[PDB]
C-alpha cells in the first residue's frame, strides 16, 4: 500500500531521468538535419567539407556524451562520423538497409533500439532526414547508450527495466535481463525480432517471474529469480516513460 | 537504513538534476556552430533574423527552456525565443553579463541569477559563436528548475542545492530559496547579491536547531516549517555530478 505509493514515486523519477537522458540526444539531430553545412556536405562531398563535418561531429558527440553521431548520404553510406579517428570509425560503412536510416528516409525521423554491429553495445539510434531540393540528401544519426542510467538504477536497490510495445526489455539495471520479455513470444517471430535488434543471440524468453498476484493498486506481487542469488519476493509497479512509447517497470523487495 | 536509503535517494535527485542540466547544455552546444546562426551574425538581414527568432522560439518549446537568445559581437541580443512577447530580450544589452563576457573569453560559460525584469531564478548557459578570425556572438539558453523542484516535492524528502558559498539556489521548499547554509562574511555580502542579481538578499541561515553529525557524514537535525512545526530530520549531502553544485536532502523520522 505505502510500499506501493513509495515505489510509484521512485519509478516516476527513474522515468524522468530516462526522459531527460533521451531528450539531451534528441536535440542534436533535430538541429543538425536543417544545417546548411550538413546539407552542403551532402550536396558536395569534397574532402575539406567532410573533414570539418568530421571535427564538428567529434566535438559535438564528446560534450553531448553521445556514443556516435554520424552522417549518411542518400545511398546508405556513412560519409562523416564523430569516431573518424578511431579504428572503429563508421566512415565508409554501408547502412542502406538499417531501420534507423530507411525509416528516417521514409518518415523523416525514427528512433530505433538495437545492438551495435561491431560494438555489441545496445543503444537508441535517433535519426533525422536531411531534406534538400527535389528530395532527401541523407540521414543524421545520434546513438545514445544507457550505461549511466543503468548504474543509477542498480544503485537504487530497486531493479528497473524498460520495455517497448513488443514487451522486449531494452534498458535494464540487471544486465542479463536484456531482451527478456514481459510475454512469451516465441518461436515464429524470434528471427524477425533478432534481425530488428541486430542481435542473433537475443534470448527473448519470459522474465524469470511467477506467483504474480495483481492488486487493486494496478501493481502486483511477484517472485523473481535474481541473477543468482536465488529467488526473492517483490512488489512490481509500472509507469510510461513520458515522451516515449516505452514502459518502465520496477521491482521493490518485500 | 534510513541513512543508506537517504543517500540513495539523494544521489538520484542529484542525478536527475545533472540530466536536466545536461539536456539544456546541448542547446547552446549544437546552436553555437549552427550555419544559420553564424550566417545571421556575419550578414544580418530582416528575413534571416525572423527565421532565427522562429527557430529559437520552437527550440525553447521542445527543449523546455525558459528563454533561448542570440547576442552579437557587441553584446546586444539580436534574436530571442520570446520575440513576440512584450518581454522580448531583442535589443537588450548584455555586454556586461558574466555569461556574455566569459563565453567570449573561454568559449563557454554558466551563471545562476535572478532575471532582470522577471525576478525568476535560473541557470544561464552560453557558448561563443566563432567566425573567420573572431567571436561573432553568443547563444544563451536560460534553464529554470520548476519541474526538478516539483519532482522533489513528490519525493516526500525535501531537498535544496547550494553553490560553493552555501547559498540555496534550487529547492523543493520554495521559501528556503537564497537562504544560507554556510557562515558568510561582510566584504562578500554585496558582491554575492550583485552576482545573483538579487539586490535584497536574505542570507538568512536555514531554520535548523541541534545539528548532530554522524560517522556517516550525515546529520541529525531539528527544522521547522515553512508550514509546520519542528521535526527531527536526517540530513545527507552529495555533490551534483557535472556541476560544482552541492545537494542536501532532509529525511523525516
Ligand atoms: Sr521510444
Ligand atoms: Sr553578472
Ligand atoms: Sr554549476
Amino acid at each position: 500500500a505505502g510500499l506501493a505509493g513509495q515505489s510509484r514515486i521512485d519509478a516516476s523519477l527513474k522515468a524522468s531521468l530516462l526522459r531527460a537522458v533521451v531528450e539531451r540526444q534528441r536535440a542534436l539531430p533535430l538541429v543538425l538535419a536543417d544545417d546548411a553545412a550538413i546539407r552542403g556536405a551532402l550536396l558536395s562531398p569534397d574532402r575539406p567539407s567532410l573533414d570539418r563535418i568530421n571535427r564538428k561531429l567529434e566535438a559535438l558527440a564528446t560534450s553531448a556524451e553521445a556514443a556516435v553521431i554520424y552522417l549518411i548520404d542518400r545511398s546508405g553510406v556513412a560519409v562523416a562520423a564523430s569516431n573518424w579517428q578511431e579504428p572503429t570509425s563508421f566512415v565508409g560503412n554501408d547502412y542502406a538497409f538499417r531501420d534507423y536510416f530507411r525509416l528516417a528516409v521514409r518518415d523523416g525521423m525514427a528512433e530505433h533500439f538495437a545492438m551495435g554491429t561491431v560494438s555489441k553495445r545496445p543503444g537508441l539510434y535517433i535519426s533525422r532526414r536531411v531534406d534538400g531540393p527535389g528530395g532527401p540528401l541523407g540521414v543524421i544519426v545520434a546513438k545514445l547508450e544507457f550505461d549511466g542510467v543503468e548504474a543509477d538504477w542498480q544503485a537504487s536497490g530497486k531493479p528497473a527495466y524498460v520495455t517497448d510495445r513488443r514487451g522486449i526489455v531494452l534498458i535494464t539495471s540487471l544486465p542479463s535481463w536484456r531482451f527478456m520479455t514481459t510475454k512469451p513470444i516465441a518461436e515464429d517471430r524470434l528471427a524477425p525480432i533478432r534481425e530488428s535488434l541486430q542481435f542473433g543471440d537475443a534470448p527473448l524468453l519470459p522474465l524469470p517471474f511467477r506467483k504474480i498476484e495483481a492488486r487493486p493498486d494496478g501493481s502486483s506481487t511477484l517472485d523473481a529469480l535474481l541473477p543468482g542469488d536465488s529467488t526473492a519476493a517483490f512488489l512490481r509497479v509500472e509507469t510510461m516513460v513520458p515522451s516515449t512509447n516505452w514502459r518502465l517497470e520496477q521491482l521493490s523487495p518485500l
